């Protein structure tokens, strides 16, 4: 059996995601919770889309997906593998880039950040 | 007067893509074609599926995308912005994580890679 | 009251490393002990060549240095800042970029890895 | 013969370097003058250390090397290769990690930025 990517997780920064079905296609839907990056009041929630790697029906797959803040101009991407360890826990390891919006194509050089981040299934 | 990412394009190494129209909620899918990675052949192509930013409806809006390559067990995700420069021309500036799969969560610190492109108009 | 890079510290993979004295310039040099990236044998040692920022004399400095890989072609770079934990433990969090050597530079898009790594004080 | 980090350089970006002469192991040491980043008055000059991976004596290395930025808290690390082309002329390609300060352990997060530069030799 595989690593599936369906369902709620949570970070190490104290985030939430929710993903629903995959399809045939291995395509998927499913909301991103956050508390920190900028601001928006208490909790707030968007969107992503993503894939899941189907090639060789690997049992733990690489996938990606796009985060579309609803509060802030920018965009964020995560990419990463669905592995299984800790006494066969799932766990998600990430890596993301998050662009900034900037007025002019002169400050492009500077509108990028990158870093990690890991996800464990929300106890349930 | 706006940056529209619906159309066909090129880059700096040989590949192409295109994409559709984007939706009302920013959604959008396309295609991207290569020879590029290490697949010899002629030319692959594979799905994109993504989003564009429309947060106060800037002219110059920021996106994120996935490509599901149909030949590879790896996910590329590309995340940038879409500019309109000095000429008058679009221009789509973006970085790009390709991840690829391990088989040990042990060997994860290398499965990530790093690059950009650059992306102009083709549909003259 | 100072995060000071002057020491032993080992990481989040096992690898290990120790710096020598700062200088009034904010220079310093090191080795960097390891048996990871795909050298089996037990143990290689290289040497390291950095600087610690010292504008404003903070207390968690920023600092930046690069591992001159001895058994390999490639050239690893880190920067990160030194903390001071909640916990009083010191903590240095970097990210890396780790290049390859290619033949053509046709091939230099697929030359550079990123990732993340997490030091602690060993010399305890 | 290969390809000489000694010298005078030029960027994309329109920024300068200067690198002294590289010793036996394969070190060395110069200037960083740039225009663009945050702010300065005019020109800025700040010490770069690095270091040319020696290993097989191959024709075009690969190498490392930190900007300890005079002006701000921030450090920056660069890697790349010293490649031969356009009729036989040398390029340097780069990739980069700008590491911001900050006050807390916190943000680390979001302390590091990500980008390319491509030098040339400056006329002369």
């Amino acid at each position: 059996r595989k690593c599936s990517l369906t369902g709620k997780w949570t970070n190490d920064l104290g985030s939430n995601m929710t993903i629903g079905a995959v399809n045939s296609r291995g395509e998927f839907t499913g909301t991103y919770i956050t508390a920190v990056t900028a601001t928006s009041n208490e909790i707030k929630e968007s969107p992503l889309h993503g894939t899941e790697n189907t090639i060789n029906k690997r049992t733990q797959p690489t996938f990606g997906f796009t985060v579309n803040w609803k509060f802030s101009e920018s965009t964020t991407v995560f990419t990463g593998q669905c592995f299984i360890d800790r006494n066969g826990k799932e766990v998600l390891k990430t890596m993301w880039l998050l662009r900034s919006s900037v007025n002019d194509i002169g400050d492009d050089w500077k509108a990028t950040r990158v870093g990690i981040n890991i996800f464990t299934r929300l106890r349930t």
